[PDB]
Order: structure tokens, then sequence, then C-alpha cells
């Protein structure tokens, strides 16, 4: 029986007996009977009918539109006519970029935006900093540019890289996105994930090295910016002003992840100031350095998320985590939801597309295989009703760049797991199977070619090459 192959699944199809040669939009209203994010599609041999709660729903119904209109130029026999009435399951269903590992350039990223509108994503994080390099201009900071944003290579390759957005372009890709219906959220990691930081000021580090360089590997650092030293509250103060200048969705992800204490305990600087302040341990110090942060976005009416670290302690009722590391998706369900935390699903088994898709393609010594139909089970509540995991604000998945030097990389390994995470944060689990959803998929290599001009079929041979081992 003829069906649709829209990704994500909606959560409701009502398929009528007639088919439709023509999907002209005839009617296009906003309705108070709908809810802001919901649309109602109805297919008629005569054309298209549209309408919306709001124009969020309008956004996603014109969507659905548009991968219809993608089938119907794939079926001149016609489509079903019906009535589709849909809206997600979840509001927040993102994906990350990492122009820290490896930059994204202004044109890359729009096309990157355009493929995950099309499956009604909503939200780009942005990984802006980290070790190998820096993509945030700051005012009053210009190492930032001249030595943070550059590094010799990539894993010895000899090929040196580099790049700094603008604050034009960041603009502008904020309007972009906003016009397909996504908000963007910076990360700037502290106060570790900070050689490349170190490299253009080592004056804001406990122990500062001159010689220090941006890294070319990957690893973790234990530079950590001296919580005791002015120029390091004046830097983050200048740079939060600049994210609340540039990106309206009030978010600043901190990062958050564990990091090395060991030069935090040496520092005479530290050693006193924990000394002065009662504190026991280094543990103590990192909860003093998050609250003081915390209270510098507040006066600036802005927020922050974290890599949720169950044992941490940093946190404070009411602000976001993401789920990430393996095995623990159901204990930081339950635990998020006593300590009154929001909390986004980007677990690692599921939703980290920098690891393979397909056994045997590069692991770089120590990633696990995640496939398409591994990604496909990911039900972001863990079995968990609606009425139990509401602290639960949807998923997120990390196309972390450690090892993806460019777009063509990037959206190998990207896609076709997002359209899985797509659905799986959009649709009703009573609308979901695998079965349909590789059906469906099947229909959109196609469509993706047309469109996007961009090929998602995946074996095990035909993933582009790398330059390194
Ligand atoms: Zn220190």
């Amino acid at each position: 029986t003829a069906q649709y192959s829209i990704i994500p699944e909606p959560s409701r199809t009502e398929l009528r007996q007639e088919t439709a040669k023509t999907l002209q939009l005839l009617s296009d209203q906003e309705v108070p009977t709908l809810e802001t994010d919901a649309y109602r599609l109805t297919v008629t041999p005569q054309g298209a009918h549209l309408a919306s709660g709001g124009r969020e729903g309008r956004i996603y119904g014109l969507a659905t539109l548009r991968q219809l209109r993608d089938q119907l130029a794939g079926q001149p026999e016609g489509i079903p006519c019906g009535v589709i009435t849909d809206k997600p399951r979840y509001p927040w269903r993102g994906l990350m970029v990492d122009p820290a590992r490896h930059f994204i350039p202004a044109a890359d990223l729009k096309k990157f935006v355009d493929m995950m509108a099309y499956y009604k994503f909503n939200r780009l994080h942005l990984h802006l900093t980290d070790n190998q390099g820096w993509r945030l201009p700051v005012p009053g900071y210009p190492k930032l540019k001249s030595v943070a944003s550059r590094r010799e290579e990539s894993f010895g390759d000899g090929i040196p890289h580099e790049g700094m957005y603008t604050k034009q372009e960041l603009k502008e890709l904020v309007a972009y996105c906003a016009a397909r219906g996504i908000d963007v959220i910076p990360e700037i990691d502290m106060p570790g994930h900070n050689q490349a930081l170190h490299a253009a000021y080592p004056e804001f580090f406990c122990f500062p090295k001159p010689d220090m360089n941006v890294r070319t590997t990957a690893g973790n650092s234990k530079e950590l910016v001296c919580p005791q030293k002015p120029e390091v509250w004046k830097f983050y103060a200048s740079v939060f002003n600049e994210l609340k200048d540039i990106f309206p969705s009030g978010i600043v992800h901190l990062g958050g992840d564990e990091a090395p204490t060991e030069l935090w305990e040496k520092c005479p600087l530290c050693r006193e100031a924990r000394t002065r302040a009662a504190m026991k341990d280094e543990q103590e110090q990192m909860k003093a350095f998050f609250a003081k942060t915390a209270a510098l976005l507040a006066k600036n009416g802005q927020t922050p998320q974290f890599w949720y670290e169950g044992n941490a302690g940093i946190y404070h009722p009411g602000e976001t985590v993401y789920a990430w590391r393996q095995g623990q998706a159901l204990q930081s369900i339950e635990k998020t939801k006593k300590a009154g935390l929001n909390l986004i699903m980007a677990s690692s088994e599921y939703c980290y597309l920098d690891f393979p898709q397909i056994q045997g393609q590069r692991n770089w010594g120590w990633m696990k295989t995640t496939t398409l139909q591994k990604c496909y089970d990911l039900d972001p509540a863990f079995g968990k009703p609606e009425k139990e995991a509401g602290h639960i604000r949807g998923v997120h998945a990390p196309v972390w760049a450690e090892r993806l030097p460019d777009l063509n990389h990037l959206l190998y390994r990207a896609y076709p797991r997002a359209c899985a995470i797509a659905e799986a944060g959009w649709s009703p689990m009573g609308v979901r199977s695998w079965e349909n959803f590789r059906r469906k998929l099947a229909d959109h290599r196609q469509f993706i070619l047309k469109r996007f001009n961009y090929d998602m079929e995946r074996t095990q041979g035909n993933e582009p090459a790398f330059r390194w081992e």
C-alpha cells in the first residue's frame, strides 16, 4: 500500500484512497486550534492545505511539504492523498559541530544547516574552542586570532590548519539558522580544554609556558586557567559579552567534563586560595570556579549548560545538562530528576557520530562502531513514560571533528545517522519502527541527491580517504 516517506515520521498520518499529482499550496492559515509547534497538512488531488498553530509549526509543515514534493518528483504516478497532523515529541532536537577541531567555513555551515533543517532539527551547537584551536573573536584579545586560531599540523601531517569566524559571519549564521527554525548554542570550554588559549595567553594559567603551542593531537591537557588571576575573569567577562551580542539564545555551554587538576594542586596561588577558603581539595575549587562563572553569566542574563558528571556538584537546580557516558543514561535520568535538573540525551552509545558507522571503518584505535540500526534503537527516555521523565528536553548528536577534516568527511559520518536521531527526537514511539525507517531512508537517498547534490550511500569501503595512519 502506498505511503509517504517523511522523516521524521509524523505523529499522525491518515491516508485516503485517492492520488495527488500536484502539491500546489492552496491554503496556508494560522489557527488557534493547533499548538504553536504543530501543523496539519492535507493533501488532495487539487493540491495541499496547510494549517499551523504558529510560526514554528508552519516551518515544520513547510518542511514536510518539501519532503512530499521530493517524493512526488520521484513518483510521476502521484502520491496518496491524506491528512498529516504533527508536532514534535521533544522540544530540543540538536546537532553539534566542532570547528575548534577542524574549522568549518561559512558556506559549509550553511549547507550543514539546510540539511539539518530538512529533518526538522532545531538546535545547532558550536564547539568553538578546545586544545586544537580557538574560533571566537574577542575584542581586546588579538592573540586569539594571531596564535590561538592556528596550528602547525594535525596528527603529524605537516599541513597547517587555521581559521576564525568574524563577528559578522556569526551574526549571519544566527539569522540564517533563525530563518530555518534553528537556535544556535555556543560552547566555550573552561577551565580546561585550553591549550590553544595557553598558546596565546600563558599569563592566564597557573604555570605559564611561553613555548606552548596549539595542540596538534588529541588527548587531555592539564592546562587550566588560574582562578586567582584577575585577567582570567576579565577575559571571560569579555567572552560572555561577545556571546551576548552574537547569540540571542542566551545559552552558554561551559563544557564541565572532568578536568585534570594536578596543576591547580601545585599552583602557589591556588594553594593559598584554597587554604584561605578552607577548601579541602581541587574539587571544591572547581565548584567555586563554576559558581563564579555562573554568577557572571547570570549578571548577563545568560544560562549555562554542561556535559553531565554525576558526582560533580557544580549544578544548581533548573540548569540543563547533557547525558553522554555509555551505560549511564538511565542513571542520569534518575539523578537529574532528583536534582531538579533538565536533561538532554546525548548518549555516546547512540549519538556520538564521530564513531564509525560500519564495522572496519577507521576507529583511530579506540572508537566503537555505531551502526544506523543501533542509532535508531535510541529512545531518549529509555523506556520511561512522559509523566516520569518530563525533565528530558530532547536529543543531541555531537559530530566531534578531531578526525573529520572537511565537510565531505563531516557529512559522511553525520548522515544518515542524523536522520535516525531526528526521528528519535521528533516521532512518538508508537509510530517508530526500524522497518519503516529503513524503507523511508532508501527513498531519501534520491531525495538528498536531488536537493543537496549529496550522496548518503554508505558501504564499508566508500568513506572518503584520510591522510593519517
Ligand atoms: Zn592557579
